[PDB]
């Protein structure tokens, strides 16, 4: 799994995120939607937003960015023992939203991009590799539950 020093670097940069969760949530979703527009079709509340400018202006989008990063934060803080927190997210994303594992990779990359852009001093090479393995672990564990849930992500 991750070493203790790898989780520390994950939680250090997550502290930066938590100092402005709304701004981070908003930039992550914009990067996702602009880089991979097919992801935006999953969002009945948003899919009409056609441009970055419209997305920045969207209060609903910003609130959803908060929801998404808040959940991922709870998961990352559980380090290697996140089964409990992961369970309900796999559930809704396998039944209600149907989010393919590929879309979770896209948002993992969007998070790494935003973290590198906004916090380079807390997101150097080692920290970026640690967050990479942490998001891989998140995806692999979701994918395992998807299969139980009967969703081929």
């Amino acid at each position: 799994g991750l070493s203790d020093g790898e989780w520390q670097q994950v939680l250090n940069v997550w502290g930066k995120v938590e100092a402005d969760i709304a701004g981070h949530g908003q930039e992550v979703l914009i990067r996702l939607f602009t880089g991979h527009p097919e992801t935006l079709e999953k969002f009945k509340k948003f899919k009409h937003l056609k441009t970055e400018a419209e997305m920045k202006a969207s209060e609903k989008l910003k609130k959803h960015g908060t929801v998404v990063l808040t959940a991922l934060g709870g998961i990352l803080k559980k380090k290697g023992h996140h089964e409990a927190e992961l369970k309900p997210l796999a559930q809704s994303h396998a039944t209600k939203h149907k989010i393919p594992i590929k879309y979770l990779e896209f948002i993992s990359d969007a998070i790494i991009h935003v973290l590198h852009s906004k916090h380079p001093g807390d997101f150097g090479a080692d920290a970026q590799g640690a967050m990479t393995k942490a998001l891989e672990l998140f995806r692999n564990d979701i994918a395992a539950k998807y299969k139980e849930l009967g969703f081929q992500g």
